[PDB]
């Protein structure tokens, strides 16, 4: 449904510290990579089970930041605590919700 690159926020102490990833959006499933080849296949997602919300002055966010988080377990899988979002423009966090909206992703 939608590609392009996103920040990532949320990432433990073994790997800590944000980073950019190649993300991949479809009406099932939400796949994320390393690099625009769609080859590193660092982890995956089903779209559904999840929902978007804003987030707290908890990071120096001198992005656009939303949260996609788990509503059935306290994190996201092969991730570091719910799956935080940055983007470079408002209007890439506005078009990713409606994206994931659209995919199946539920409000808050």
């Amino acid at each position: 449904i939608r590609k392009g690159w996103l920040t990532i926020n949320n990432i433990g102490i073994m790997k800590g510290g944000s980073k950019e990833y190649w993300f991949v959006l479809t009406a099932e499933n939400l796949s994320w990579y390393k690099d625009d080849e769609e080859k590193e296949k660092k982890y995956m997602l089903s779209v559904d089970n999840l929902k978007l919300r804003d987030v707290e002055k908890g990071f120096m966010s001198s992005k656009h930041i939303f949260a996609l988080f788990n509503t059935e377990q306290r994190n996201v899988y092969k991730d570091y605590r719910q799956l935080e979002l940055a983007c470079e423009t408002q209007e890439e966090v506005d078009s990713w919700k409606a994206s994931f909206l659209r995919a199946g992703v539920y409000p808050e």
